[PDB]
């Protein structure tokens, strides 16, 4: 009964933040707008470079996809790692984060979707920081069930049946979701729209495929508003159920191509 995903004793309030993808400036703006105070620490290095506090004792929940695409990936990492360490944040992993971990561990993965930017930015940092990043990503839990089971956070979402489960299949769902088993017009796999079929008790806040505006469906909401693509970085305030966002300062990266159909 003792899984890592159980944080039911954590009641918040929480500010839940979608995919950052290296957008440090917007992250800093959003945290400040939420009332967090960010101190650039004197002499501070790596995960000790920053210290974040909140006078109302609010906590941040990051939905992952911290790395790739954007201009300030190592600063995002330093900030988020420090927050998790000081206890003001938790983080669940995105697909990009885990793929980065596999690459740093020695797997010869495809350099795509912004990973080149992470690698070239990481290259400018010392080695002990690189090991800190590996340790950080390796310890990320697939999802968290929080606040007496009233809230679930996961990167790609978490359908009811899998909530609170620690199996390998549940971790894959958190990272990637699942496919429907059938193919599309190109004979390719199709993503399963789990949120449409969701009837679970917990509100699920997640950040899967990027959207122009938050996508609320049944007791679920996707808050990846595509900051790095020139959209915005969104926080969802819990239990207030309020949306707070910061517009991207620039278009840092081009979004996926779109089929005509
Ligand atoms: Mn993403």
């Amino acid at each position: 009964s003792m899984l890592w995903n159980n944080k039911k004793d954590e009641h918040g309030p929480f500010d839940i933040i979608g995919d950052i993808h290296g957008c440090y400036d917007e992250l800093k703006m959003l945290l400040e707008k939420l009332g967090y105070l960010i101190e650039e620490v004197e002499g501070g290095v790596g995960s000790g470079k920053y210290r974040v506090t909140h006078p109302e004792g609010r906590k941040v929940l990051f939905l992952g996809d911290l790395v790739d695409r954007g201009p300030k990936i190592t600063e995002v990492l330093k900030l988020v790692m420090g927050m998790v360490k000081s206890g003001i944040a938790l983080c669940v992993p995105g697909n990009h984060d885990v793929k980065l971990l596999r690459k740093l561990n020695g797997r010869d993965v495809q350099i795509t979707h912004g990973l080149d930017r992470t690698l070239e930015q990481l290259a400018k940092e010392p080695q002990e920081f690189i090991e800190e990043v590996k340790a950080f990503i390796d310890g990320l839990v697939s999802h968290y069930v929080l606040d007496d089971g009233k809230l679930v956070v996961a990167h790609a979402g978490m359908k009811e049946e899998f909530q609170g489960r620690g199996s390998g299949k549940v971790r894959e769902f958190a990272l990637y979701g699942e496919t429907t088993g059938e193919t599309d017009e190109y004979g390719l796999p199709v993503r399963y729209d789990w949120a449409s079929d969701y009837r679970g008790k917990a509100l699920v806040v997640y950040g899967h495929t990027p959207q122009a505006e938050v996508l609320k469906v049944n007791n679920t909401i996707n808050i990846d508003t595509g900051c790095v693509f020139g959209g915005k970085l969104t926080a969802y305030r819990y239990p207030e159920r309020e949306i707070v966002d910061v517009k991207a300062l620039k278009t840092y990266y081009e979004p996926a191509l779109e089929h005509h159909h």
